[PDB]
């Protein structure tokens, strides 16, 4: 698993695709197996106090990488279902977390403050195909207050495929910060995504909005593993292309898989990653 030179990567996509995507299948099987001889603890996620704080029972936050809330004047007020994840040539470039529940909106915005996050990437619709994916954690208009964080909507731009919301937030404790949410909104009534270019532009633009010397980028979908992982791998790999002109999708995914369970949750997503990077390379 050395990196693949960028000039041969589309060639390599051809081979993975061939014979009914046999190659993609071997690769993703390898990914799902690369936890085999690996026990990773998530005791906090499984604790009775913390259970109502998880959206899905089997989607947990690994202890070692979990984001810790500063505790409040109770022994578990430090928990949120969220993990730090690496970007390219950087550690904890991301926080990958579940879409926040009613009962965890306070924790969610607290984490945002404590971690000094300045960019949100939302990769779900609140509802999709009739099933609830995420409860709305920001104000429809003007201000809303969550715990000691007051969130104010300042600005919105709605594009074909995603929406950009510029919030201003303040800690009641005077000190204020700009936080921008990139929301990918375009979701099929049936099936799943199928052209990667719109996602590639969403990623390029959201990744570019990151400010130097800020905290990690928050990335969530519903469960916070599938599309969250897809974003992360595609972003990291454009970075790597830009810097070294090489690609290592398989190596990097194996790695961040130790940092949060089930990142990139399906083969179709694993294929989509390649399609995005293909668009980015042919596009140049
Ligand atoms: C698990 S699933 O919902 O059944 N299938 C998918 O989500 C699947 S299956 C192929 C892609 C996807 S989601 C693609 C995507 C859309 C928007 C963004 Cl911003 C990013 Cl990063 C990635």
């Amino acid at each position: 698993m050395e990196a693949i030179p960028v000039k041969q990567f589309v060639k390599h996509i051809g081979e993975l695709y061939s014979n009914n995507q046999h190659g993609f299948s071997e690769d993703f099987e390898e990914v799902q197996r690369c936890t085999a001889d690996m026990n990773i603890t998530a005791e906090h996620s499984n604790h009775p106090e913390n259970k109502h704080k998880n959206r899905y029972i089997n989607i947990l936050a690994y202890d070692h990488s979990r984001v810790k809330l500063r505790p409040l004047p109770s022994k578990h007020s430090d928990y949120i279902n969220a993990n730090y994840v690496d970007g390219y040539n950087k550690a904890k470039a991301y926080i990958a977390t579940q879409g926040p529940l009613k009962s965890t909106f306070e924790d969610f915005w607290r984490m945002i403050w404590e971690q000094n996050t300045g960019i949100i990437v939302m990769i779900t619709n609140l509802v999709e195909k009739g099933r609830r994916k995420c409860d709305q954690y920001w104000p429809t208009e003007n201000s809303e207050e969550y715990g000691n964080i007051i969130v104010t909507l300042k600005s919105t731009k709605i594009h074909a495929c995603y929406t950009v919301r510029r919030f201003s937030i303040r800690n009641t404790k005077q000190n204020e910060r700009v936080v921008i949410q990139y929301h990918y909104t375009q979701w099929p009534d049936m099936g799943v995504p199928e052209y990667a270019l719109p996602v590639l532009t969403f990623v390029r633009r959201s990744s570019a909005a990151r400010m130097p010397e800020t905290g990690p980028v928050l990335v969530h979908c519903s469960a916070g593993v599938g599309r969250t992982g897809t974003y992360i791998v595609i972003d990291s790999m454009l970075q790597q292309i830009k810097d070294k002109s090489t690609v290592n999708v398989l190596g990097f995914l194996k790695h961040i898989r130790t940092q949060r369970n089930y990142l990139v949750q399906t083969e179709e997503q694993y294929i989509f990653i390649h399609d995005a990077l293909l668009e980015a390379i042919l596009g140049k």
